[PDB]
């Protein structure tokens, strides 16, 4: 028995094993576009993914991660509200059972079909494990997905999902370019938050892009064929692996645009 997204172990339960779930800077949150403040001081984001080296793609029981080599500054994020260099370690998605839900963050209460998270850690702290223990340890780039036209750059990921259907399964996944998942504009909101699954550590600077990226219904449908369970166990479909919006509390959401 452990945390998950079921009826008896879902987000509403998590606080029993992870008290920080009721913390002061939990994520996700609803972004109220009229209360967000434009900050002229925010510099443009600097995304350098030209040397990214993907290694593998694995089904960890609550989502699937596409892991990168983070032993050097190959794929990094700089600028924006960040101070220093953040290395990309993995990206994953959260999606729903229906096109009307799936994203973790919402915009004026609007939910998207899914949300892509590109996780980076602050190199000053030496490794990922140390970085999550710091208030400025992680930077997570969030991108919304809406259902419409297919996204060519995502098909490579969609095609290998069959090989990692169940929990614990992994597959080699080299030469994948994450630049094919980025929207045209890099305008963003940003706020201090946490990691949206256990252990919900409040070490994250969140950078949520304003412009969604479109994926086809067929592509999202393949996400919904994955399993939370391990092979040989009763099938439960991996859907609705998103945490509901949390109280903003004493936080301000800033926008890089007006
Ligand atoms: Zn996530």
């Amino acid at each position: 028995h452990h945390w998950g997204f079921g009826k008896h172990n879902g987000p509403e339960h998590w606080h029993k094993d992870f008290p920080i779930a009721k913390g002061e800077r939990q994520s996700p949150v609803d972004i109220d576009t009229h209360t967000a403040k434009y900050d002229p001081s925010l510099k443009p984001l600097s995304v350098s993914y030209d040397q990214a080296t993907s290694l593998r793609i694995l089904n960890n029981g609550h989502a699937f991660n596409v892991e990168f080599d983070d032993s050097q500054d190959k794929a990094v994020l700089k600028g924006g509200p960040l101070d220093g260099t953040y290395r990309l370690i993995q990206f994953h998605f959260h999606w729903g059972s229906l096109d009307g839900q799936g994203s973790e963050h919402t915009v004026d209460k609007k939910k998207y079909a899914a949300e892509l998270h590109l996780v980076h850690w602050n190199t000053k702290y030496g490794d990922f494990g140390k970085a999550v223990q710091q208030p400025d340890g992680l930077a997570v780039l969030g991108i919304f997905l809406k259902v419409g036209s297919a996204k060519p750059g995502l098909q490579k990921v969609v095609d290998v999902l069959d090989s990692i259907k169940t929990k614990g399964k992994s597959a080699d996944f080299t030469n994948f370019d994450p630049r094919g998942l980025l929207p045209e504009s890099l305008d963003y909101w940003t706020y201090p938050g946490s990691l949206t699954t256990p252990p919900l550590l409040e070490c994250v600077t969140w950078i949520v892009l304003k412009e969604p990226i479109s994926v086809s219904s067929e592509q999202v449908l393949k996400f919904r064929k994955l399993n939370f369970n391990g092979e040989g166990e009763p099938e439960e479909l991996m859907v609705d692996n998103w945490r509901p919006a949390q109280p903003l509390k004493n936080r301000q959401i800033k926008a890089s645009f007006k």
